[PDB]
């Protein structure tokens, strides 16, 4: 009430060294995209709107020609986030019928994104297969029948299992719906573009262009995860059920708004140069082992001068993507530090208080600021913040 | 001149393997299996009376001093027990269940496919990563005979994950008046936390003094027994649970019978280093390098081995306690002339047949699962081996 | 409590002359099985393993290649007891179907299991026929009809019919059934393996081999009784059907355990190699005369130093068989013993109570042992039981 004297929100600084981040925001934008975006809602535009022909246009028209070249799909469209995507695909494909996915794939993601509450809500009839820990490809082809309109596999983004497990290979389900004539629909969820051993990633996780060529119908993902794009519910393939999604009075209600649209086509325009360094999620995760120590002693250098203040640099693993490749470890220099009178707990609740906040993770009362997620205007603003709090 | 069942010499450290046979048993236990089949037996006999008496009555005894639960029975396996209380409990009826429990244990075992087998109708809720407390209430109705749990004994989530407290699902269901059942499938007896083993594992004494009505697990897991289904709890259901005809098709054999009755002696006489997995997985880990040290000894005689001795965190309890991670002592072993994936191929097919693990053509020997008797026999083998 | 300090299942010295008895455990196993249980059970081992493959197998594997060989059936399969062999073949085969069977073989074995109740549970549909004491080959034929999934036999092992008395012959069952294409189902029960005639004793029991080389479609028999094995449920039969029985998740809920798995491959493999003799409950149904007569007397021979202790040593025609062979009555001896200061009730009493146990007939205030089911090893240890008792 009287917190409305100014915004609440506000840029922190992210130390958690953690890319993807569901809380801090997800995937941050360049500045070229940015401007772009600023430029475009500063005044009036060609949103809707063919300044070939004078009339009126369809907006998705921008982007769609960036994804089928990108990813290689017969056609696409954009919804306004991947939860949305999910229900459109469902609601337009399979009211009424039958959805076959495996007791393994029935995640939540977030707080409010449940398959299958979502499901449900699409009109969608929910048939699980399978085990929990364990889905073969005869658990699929088993609750095929008259009513089954569509085979669906979600990737789990946020959590994995260990142990005795078993997963569907995606070519067999591909095999599979072929053979019974029924399409294949692919949440990914992190809207990855292309494939990760590309950067020096070494990892499974599926992309759109390869998930495309291996003949699954549709797929889709998030904007703002492994794309590094701003919020959006991206969906490609074959062009007869794309074009049956744009046609759901419902695609109106999910339809993307003129900055986060902006902001995509720009993202997609970096893609198409290769200009992947320019896109902050991609340039995080692939930044060089030394760049981190680079980096990480360069803020060491900073603090010496602090009171009370004892800094180290430490060599460690740690989980990058959040919401994306939980399973991944890559190696990142921490720069640690701890203070004589203070308890590293109320350090880090005085730092998240202080204006700009500051959130970093901590490891037996050692202080830690992993050096990945960390931009080079911050340091100047971590030692600002630091002597303002110790030294006062 | 060979039978198709062999004692396997277990090199690969995993104190609960599935594969090789679950748990071993004691001497003790086994010499007393062997005493009451020897010859005839009061198996169903009552020799004060002169007349027939229950075959279970004695192990129930035990079970019901030990857990704390008013009733128990006991069955051919887990499986037959989660078969049972469902078909006798829930017939037509909707059984409640999170979509994180509905495992697959082994090669033929579904909690959703026996359930159907069951007569069960299964009322599943939640989401595989997270389920909440509302999730259970939400699918009570008019049809709802039991709140079920299952613990995830064989493989495990990380990440973003949720589970409803035990002690919600007692308050739950004693709310609305629905018994709860829970396959802990373990079968482990009483805490760990006494050993010195640190976990969260439940256990059927504390599960049941939660308030659970009804505790299931194995006998040939963590309780380190023979073979069973092992069911206790409220008076009321396991008297109907006895009832049912099907219970005379589960009806566990002589042999089961004393070897639990014996194993559940030791446990009342607190005797927990006389049953192997207990003490397999208890052992210290000075007693795993001077093991390993006392077989190295043994091998450096014999040509083209190059034999170390490391230090690794190993995942020891395969189909019981997948997140545990302890320290052990694996002698390692390469040959020159041999690649180390024919060397275990070759061990495999001996006799006796020894299974190892392999990390980069490292052969591995992990002594936590290997007895004091098997050192002098791998020895004898690898020559016989190797020299030939 | 405190009788928990020692077990109460004890090793018991049966003197009954009751060969296959319920209440006293059945069949006792030879030491050659005992031991290589013991082997199997003391440490790991192959269970679920195939060593040549280095990955996981079939339990039963083992076990199937000599039940094959041994009955001459395609395939085979075995479950807890037979009790669980019946439920299986009738709800793997006949839920919501129709099953005929003669009104004269609705039977209670034990005191839990009764055919139409357990067939009830099964799912099964009953189609009772005929009439107590007389059933045709035209009851059989009359109730068959398109839900007829089962024509099946059981064999009355613990009791038997005289006077107007009518059964089906099997042949004629199985020619009904090739006729209609009706698969037939045998419970024998007794799970006798090899025709009786060949040791001497003349009787119509039916064993393993000879019920399928009569085209019977499936047979199943207990492991304890006169197969001379641990417990068990034993099916053979036509591999398309013992395919599905194996297939069904009930038989994963009767699967067997590790020990009766191991004691019956043992047992077994004496079948194979013919050594009778080494398995106790032929030994022991197979005795010769003279040699209960030996053995009677080498006892008397014990017993006479005993002061107050009256012995003599009868012929008599007992029933040797509790569960399996009602009908047969067999010749043994008896070896007799009466006190003056103690009732043969109050005796025997005392017997029951000792350690170990001797539990034996009681007829006319006489105290009868039956040489049948006594071992050689326990003569000396009823000398030092009874002068234990009788003398202190
Ligand atoms: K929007
Ligand atoms: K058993
Ligand atoms: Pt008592
Ligand atoms: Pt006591």
């Amino acid at each position: 009430m009287k917190s409305l004297m100014k915004p609440n929100i506000k840029r922190v600084i992210n130390a958690t060294g953690v890319v993807i981040n569901t809380n801090l925001g997800r995937a941050p934008l360049s500045k070229d995209v940015i401007n772009f975006i600023s430029e475009i809602a500063n005044g009036y535009s060609n949103l809707e709107y063919n300044l070939e022909e004078g009339k009126r246009g369809s907006r998705i028209a921008h982007i769609e020609k960036y994804l089928n070249e990108l990813t290689g799909a017969e056609s696409s469209f954009v919804v306004n986030n991947n939860a949305g995507a999910v229900f459109l695909v469902l609601n337009t494909l399979a009211e009424g019928k039958e959805v076959i996915i495996s007791r393994g794939e029935l995640v939540e993601i977030g707080g409010s994104f449940r398959i299958p509450d979502i499901m449900k809500k699409s009109g969608a009839i929910l048939r699980e297969v399978g085990t929990t820990n364990k889905t073969k490809v005869s658990d699929y082809e088993g609750a095929i029948n008259q009513n089954t309109a569509l085979l669906m596999k979600v990737h789990k983004s946020n959590f994995y299992m260990e142990g005795f497990v078993e997963e569907v290979k995606l070519e067999d389900l591909v095999k599979l719906g072929h053979k019974y004539g029924i399409p294949t629909y692919y949440d990914a969820g992190s809207g990855l573009l292309i494939n990760l051993k590309e950067f020096g990633i070494s990892v499974d996780e599926p992309n759109f262009r390869d998930c495309i060529s291996l003949g699954i119908d549709l797929v889709s993902g998030s904007g703002d995860k492994l794309l590094g794009g701003p919020q959006a519910g991206i969906i490609v393939g074959k062009k007869n059920l794309i074009e049956k999604i744009k046609k759901n009075p419902i695609a109106r209600a999910l339809r993307i708004d003129k900055l986060t649209l902006s902001g995509l086509e720009m993202t997609l325009k970096l893609y198409f140069e290769k200009r992947y360094e320019d896109i902050p999620v991609i340039r995080m995760l692939t930044q060089d082992e030394k760049a981190l120590r680079q980096k990480a002693k360069r803020l060491e250098k900073l603090l010496k001068d602090i009171p009370g203040l004892k800094i180290s640099v430490i060599k460690d693993k740690a989980k990058p993507g959040g919401g994306s490749l939980p399973e991944l470890e890559l190696p990142t220099y921490c720069v640690a530090i701890r203070h004589d009178r203070l308890s590293s707990q109320e350090l880090s609740r005085r730092l998240r208080l202080a204006e700009p906040p500051i959130v970093c993770r901590i490891r037996e009362d050692q202080l830690l600021f992993d050096m990945r997620t960390v931009f080079h205007e911050d340091l100047k603003t971590i030692k600002k913040t630091l002597q303002e709090l110790l030294s006062i």
